[PDB]
């Protein structure tokens, strides 16, 4: 039985740049590093850093909708978008879901986004007023 | 300060058979399903596939080393690999570069792992058999 996600692995073009990226700007914690990679954490977690050649800079009109999106608080949400814009990161998409949400690239062209709120209170605006098709499984 | 990882989502290109897989043969809760996508749990993960016309089925030649991993206890992971091998699950990766692994592909080719194991764990495994000109902080 599966139990929860072990770890996400993204590969990167370069590794100094993406380590800069994920550890100062994003303030992740920087565990360990080699010459093709690094391991960081992030609350509960594990993200690798995976030095690859095949990585390509990708503009994200080139990519689909694959996204990764970390938790933050309300109260700290805007003052951390504010940083992400400060330091020019771009933004791939507006939010207009429940919850806050800043969608930014990160140097390689993945779509990340901060999100506020969890699954139980997504479910709960969706019950609500549920998608066209919704149904729920109880 | 960011805590952790809120939602993976990922882009498929059919919605049912996708979350058959992830359902039915991965064994993860579905929650809710719409006409454009669902939202399913692992443990404490929030899944969420979304129905997306610019998803490629896409072979793992032509991809980079992106992959998601899920945690399973060493006395599953065995039994669960050969299952996912048994119905045909195709694979991307054969060595153990990173301790007790599985790596298949899921009908998009969204590139997938079975892992044994924590960050701790592989940081103390690590030590002994590091990575070339690792260094730990
Ligand atoms: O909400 C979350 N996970 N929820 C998991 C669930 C498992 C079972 C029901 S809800 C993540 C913090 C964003
Ligand atoms: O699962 C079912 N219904 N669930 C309804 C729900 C409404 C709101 C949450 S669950 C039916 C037996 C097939
Ligand atoms: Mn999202
Ligand atoms: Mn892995």
């Amino acid at each position: 039985m599966l139990s929860g996600l072990n770890h996400l692995t993204l590969a990167v073009s370069q590794l100094a740049p993406s380590v800069a990226f994920y550890q100062q700007l994003l303030g992740m914690t920087l565990h360990a590093r080699w010459d093709s990679g690094a391991y960081l954490s992030c609350g509960d977690l594990w993200l690798c850093l995976s030095l690859d050649p095949q990585r390509r800079v990708t503009p994200p009109e080139e990519s689909d909708y694959t996204h990764y999106a970390f938790s933050i608080s309300e109260a700290d949400f805007a003052s951390f978008a504010a940083r992400l814009e400060a330091a020019g990161v771009a933004v791939w998409k507006l939010n207009r879901s429940e919850g806050a949400s800043h969608y930014f690239l990160d140097p390689d062209g993945h779509k990340l986004e901060l999100h506020v709120g969890s699954l139980a209170q997504r479910l709960a605006a969706c019950r609500e007023q549920p998608y066209k098709g919704m149904v729920f499984f109880e």
